[PDB]
């Protein structure tokens, strides 16, 4: 015969990367169904730890052990800070708030009022959801955003460019640093920047700094080598990247 | 006067020793400890409250045998219709809003994993939650939502689940019958008159509106109140997600 659109994208659900897998198609489904429970009752024999939330916890880890402080800011926020980011894809909510579509305006507030207590440099971190009405393969409504950020004199882009090696070497994932774009292939992985940044003026900064955001699930597409990076994010269809439709 | 006690409060601590000191000096007194406990933290702590408890009741439940779930907060209008609710609900766009409860996913996944795991299935989820509200809720919170599916789940399951919980994370508590409609004989986990949870054993009505025909049990927490309780914090405001405080620590100073 030949597959039919339908039956070949079925089968695209329940293969995994690592499948060693002509046969008719109540076969190769009927096996890889198979696997894929096997896939589920492994996880969940020996691991049972989320993907996201274990990622979440080692970038944790990482970044408390380097000083940073952890902060665990709104996702729900005013609509303002979508517009003091200088935005004239935002998931609106009531009157005037939304869903955050980054973690920087929050970020920008706990640098400002933290310089007050805390001595230079500064140096904070936030991993969390981030709404975006979006090309699944990079880009996903719902995705999981860290985003770090030193402040104090004499920071600059080798500062920056040094966390990040330490960063992604600790993770194990391949990277090429080209405002920076952590590229891993050409996948973006991350945008870092140095500031100061005219934009900070709308924020109440006033001293130099340096950040980089990166997507949870495109670390996970990448450490797992996944085709569709929907199998990485917050969903009922994926577990670990497993289909769960069986 | 009434500005100036405000102001007092916020920066005031749990544990303060806290009469006639002018507001000026007391004040000054005050913001000079915050920036210390501040201090203190950033340089021996940096661990967020809320994320460290997640990661530790995540812990907990790992090594007894659950899976962990992380789902989408964004879901689907109806999945609300299909609680059983014709309320305070944040409706994003066409039809979409943020989960006022894990309940629906959680279903879901019950229901997947029922075609693929044997009995009993364990499953549990920690993440926020919404709902429109206040000196006890918040709109946006953090909830601890976990379950067994499987012949054997007995109301004497969930509450030595919940006891071995409450009593890793050191905290005291009651465990009350509750009755309602929709649920039935229901179980309140209190501290004080504080609820902590509502538990509930399956199976019930609307479980067939999800696909499941086997019993269970499932308990949900809000984090927020287990850190409120822990941390002995007068205003749940102290634990949530928020740009005005730092592990119960004014943030204004
Ligand atoms: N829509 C999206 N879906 C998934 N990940 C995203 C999305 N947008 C951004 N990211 C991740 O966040 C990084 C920085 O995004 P941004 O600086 O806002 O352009 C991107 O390089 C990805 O790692
Ligand atoms: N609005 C709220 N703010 C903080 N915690 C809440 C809120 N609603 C529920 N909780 C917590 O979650 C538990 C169960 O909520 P429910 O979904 O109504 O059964 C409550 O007893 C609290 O422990």
């Amino acid at each position: 015969p030949a597959l039919t659109k339908s039956q070949t994208d079925r089968l695209e659900v329940l293969l995994n990367p690592k499948d060693e897998i002509g046969k008719p198609f109540r076969e190769l489904e009927s096996e890889l169904l198979s696997r894929r429970k096997k896939d589920l009752q492994q996880i969940y024999a020996e691991e049972r730890e989320n993907y996201l939330g274990k990622l979440e916890r080692e970038i944790t880890r990482f970044f408390v052990d380097r000083g940073f402080l952890e902060i665990k800011s709104p996702i729900l926020i005013p609509l303002e800070y979508i517009e003091r980011m200088g935005i004239d894809q935002i998931f609106r909510v009531d009157k005037n708030f939304c869903l955050r579509p980054m973690l920087a305006p929050n970020l920008y507030n706990y640098l400002r009022k933290l310089d007050r207590a805390l001595p230079d440099p500064i140096k904070i971190f936030e991993i969390g959801p981030c709404y975006r009405k979006e090309d699944g393969k990079e880009h996903l409504e719902e995705f999981t955003m860290l985003n770090f950020c030193q402040m104090g004199s004499g920071c600059t882009r080798e500062n920056l460019e040094s966390i990040i090696t330490d960063f992604l070497n600790h993770l194990g994932i391949d990277f090429k640093i080209v405002t920076l774009d952590v590229m891993h292939g050409d996948l973006e992985l991350s945008s870092a920047v140095v500031g100061p940044i005219p934009l900070d003026r709308e924020w109440g900064i006033d001293k130099p700094w340096i950040g980089a955001g990166f997507g949870l699930e495109r670390l996970l597409k990448v450490k797992h080598d996944f085709k569709n990076i929907k199998r990485a994010a917050r969903s009922g269809s994926y577990y670990n990247g497993i289909s769960t439709n069986l």
